[PDB]
């Protein structure tokens, strides 16, 4: 969606994975989804410098709305959990330098059941716009056919541009056309800032493995249409939670970087490890994901419970990922042909590789002939940045 | 196996999971299985107080032997990787206050391929005994039928006791009778200090889940025959490695404690996290696993992605585990009937519960009536210790 937005992958926070749809504010006020929750996370994003690092979007997922439209027919924030209403919330958020994102839905209901947006797109768009929203995650649950679907998506898209307000549009469009017919990604790109491809994500290594495995076994259709304006969105960064290990979390960050993926955390920034905050704010890595160019990386090598991913950056520089899929044993060692890496380019004839994950080290120079060897921790990853002597 | 050994679960170290069968001492030496490696690991077990915490057995798994028997017909440590034969190593190990454990095999070959022990049990036993071994992990790969198998196990058992040397006998016997007939566990208990049940283990949460789930859905046959002399062995503690998250590692330790399981680490005590060393050496937990009584815990409750496990200890005290199987979301909260927990016992009249994992806290006193409530992290666990009093 060429609306001059997301000219780099989007970076923010989304409550879904960490908080799902929690409403028992009686016995669980702190996990309970309420303007108080977001009101807090927002303060923090500024506090421990999340804004400073790159995350700027505070987005609300499903379960923020009240049972049904108002007299006028518009949507409404739950009376009890969102008394002051989005506008005022957006205001605060803005007051603190951030941008507010909201959840919607093309069908008759959100996946949560709350009101849909069928035959409301227009009304809704103006409402969000009016409210002062900055991003809309348009979910796709509940709708007859692709007819109603595909059109709902394209429609709402136009609606928004219409309102005049600059709103990042996150579609879940593809995810739903599967499995009925591969979607015409080029088209979808003309209506969305970024879209979902594979299912949702659990705070589990399995879930991450699968996402990579699927995205990998499909770069053909997706890896291409990626670029400024529209990106492929795997799903939130579940780093900071509990299901992942050290070598597992780095993998996710490292690889989300390689896939020029939207960086959306989903954890509790109130109680998050320092070791993890470190990773998530790693200037060097955020920098690779935020590469101005906008060329989505991809999987280069397979075999030997080893995966080699690479992404071309700006200025004859490339970023390479080394994932070790061997669930057991110790840290193995992989060695390849420096030459045949950056599509022949980077390292031709001078490369200056510097480990950037898990330890930001400074490896020497590498000639076209040179061979690169690095040990990789189980379920771990090694992120490198190659520079050409030019 | 009533040989006066393992009157409490065995605690030690086994290279398998962490080092598997590494032999390229040319381009991967630190992973390379050599007398050099163990020598180091042994020094450390004393250094960072692993001995002090409870681990006392330094055991060598498969791939320690040389291609084939010597002239005499005895086994022999690989010439290159184990120059000083074994014995001396045993001596260095014995020096550091530790005990040496070795890998063998009932069939014609070890799962690695190296020499077996078929029609050698006797010779081999005397050899190990002579070498100064303290524990034998008898693996069961390569053998015609249960005939050769079941007898190989029972035989070697006697052989060892014969040698006169006090040797812990770890059998992988059951793991092999399936697919044929559930093992006569009571019989196996008459020949082993502890045995393997379910398959091997990966540095993965999946692998741990499965072991628990398989074990859970089987306590009927195993949970019982467990006690001093013989225990059910799930497999090495993969804590300290990389496949497990924090909340995930506690689960493993907490639950190995509940299953009066042999505690055998399999990690590199050289580059191991402090946060992890802490857990593994937790005096309080090691204490529960090492409970003198010897009553294996079990799974008590199921449903709605929550598991409640409990184990009776000594002195009207029980240990309870709270696993949250929900792979996603945030930390949920579980609440139960204090009364209906320690089989009704613990908490009659009073109970003094103290969280011991993941944070060793001190919860107040609980009456039989009382209700206990605790939040649990995804794939995590909460280990509690209930004491019976009457304040
Ligand atoms: C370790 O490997 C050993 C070798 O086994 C494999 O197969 C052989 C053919 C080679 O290729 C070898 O390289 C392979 O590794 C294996 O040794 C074998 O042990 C079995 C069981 O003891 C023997 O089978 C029996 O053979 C007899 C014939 O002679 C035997 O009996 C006499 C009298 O007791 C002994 O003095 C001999 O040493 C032999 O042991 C058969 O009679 C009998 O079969 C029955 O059914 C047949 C077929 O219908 C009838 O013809 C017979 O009358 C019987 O009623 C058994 O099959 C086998 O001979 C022996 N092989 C060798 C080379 O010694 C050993 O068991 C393996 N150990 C483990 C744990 O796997
Ligand atoms: C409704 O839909 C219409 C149709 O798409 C939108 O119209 C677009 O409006 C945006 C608003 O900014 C226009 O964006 C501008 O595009 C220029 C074209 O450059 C592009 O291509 C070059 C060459 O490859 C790239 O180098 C460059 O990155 C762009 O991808 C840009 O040059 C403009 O520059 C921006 O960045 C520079 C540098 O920092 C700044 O100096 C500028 O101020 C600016 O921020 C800018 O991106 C776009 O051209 C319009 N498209 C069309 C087809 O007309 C409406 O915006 C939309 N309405 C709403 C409310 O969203
Ligand atoms: C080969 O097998 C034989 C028989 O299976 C085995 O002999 C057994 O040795 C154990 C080891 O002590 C005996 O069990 C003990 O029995 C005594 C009284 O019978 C108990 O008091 C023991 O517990 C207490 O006493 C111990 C001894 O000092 C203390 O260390 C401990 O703290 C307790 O206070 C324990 O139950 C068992 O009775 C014999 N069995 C027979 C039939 O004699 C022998 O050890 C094996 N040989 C080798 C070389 O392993
Ligand atoms: C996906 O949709 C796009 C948008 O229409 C298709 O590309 C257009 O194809 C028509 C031919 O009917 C051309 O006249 C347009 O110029 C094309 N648009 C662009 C932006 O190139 C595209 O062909 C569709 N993909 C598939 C596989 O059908
Ligand atoms: C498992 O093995 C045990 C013993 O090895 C069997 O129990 C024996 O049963 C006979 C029957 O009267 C008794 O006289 C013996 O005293 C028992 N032995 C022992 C050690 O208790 C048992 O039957 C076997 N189980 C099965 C299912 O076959
Ligand atoms: C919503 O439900 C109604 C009631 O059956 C149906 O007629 C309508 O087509 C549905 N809308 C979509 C987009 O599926």
């Amino acid at each position: 969606l060429d609306n001059g937005l997301a000219r780099t992958p989007t970076m923010g926070w989304l409550h879904w994975e960490r908080f799902m749809c929690n409403l028992d504010c009686q016995e669980e006020p702190d996990s309970c989804i309420s303007e108080k929750l977001f009101m807090e996370m927002a303060e923090l994003m500024v506090s421990e410098g999340w804004k400073d690092a790159g995350y700027e979007y505070l987005c609300i997922d499903d379960c923020w709305m009240a049972p049904q439209r108002d007299s006028e027919g518009r949507l409404q924030a739950d009376p009890q959990r969102f008394p002051h209403g989005i506008r005022q919330l957006a205001n605060y958020v803005h007051s603190k330098g951030l941008k507010l994102g909201i959840y919607a839905d093309v069908g008759n209901k959100t996946c949560a059941g709350f009101p849909g947006s069928f035959g409301y797109y227009d009304i809704d768009a103006q409402t969000f716009a009016d409210w002062g929203v900055d991003l809309l995650k348009f979910d796709g649950c509940y709708c007859d056919s692709l007819e109603n679907l595909a059109d709902g998506y394209k429609h709402m898209s136009l609606a928004l541009n219409r309102t005049g307000r600059s709103i990042v549009y996150s579609c879940e469009w593809p995810l739903y056309m599967w499995p009925f017919q591969k979607p015409n990604y080029t088209e979808i790109r003309q209506y969305c800032n970024h879209w979902r491809n594979f299912a949702d994500i659990d705070d589990s290594w399995k879930s991450i493995k699968s996402i990579l495995d699927w995205t990998s076994f499909n770069q053909e259709r997706i890896v291409d249409v990626a670029g400024p304006g529209g990106w492929n969105d795997p799903d939130m960064l579940v780093i900071g939670n509990f299901g992942l290990s050290w070598n597992q979390q780095v993998t996710q960050m490292a690889l989300w970087a390689i896939m020029a993926a939207p960086l959306f955390m989903s954890n509790d920034l109130r109680h998050i490890s320092p070791q993890a905050k470190a990773l998530l704010q790693d200037k060097d890595v955020i920098a690779i994901n935020q590469d101005p160019l906008g060329k989505q990386g991809y999987q280069l090598r397979q075999g030997d419970n080893f995966e080699v991913w690479e992404r071309p950056l700006s200025g004859l520089a490339w970023a390479v990922a080394m994932i070790n899929r061997q669930e057991i044993g110790g840290p193995r060692s992989y060695t390849i042909a420096v030459a045949s890496l950056g599509k022949g380019v980077a390292c031709n004839p001078a490369c200056f590789i510097t480990q950037l994950l898990p330890v930001k080290r400074k490896l020497g120079f590498y000639e076209w002939t040179s061979r690169l060897r690095s040990h990789i921790n189980p379920t771990g990853t090694v992120l490198l940045q190659l520079e050409n002597t030019m």
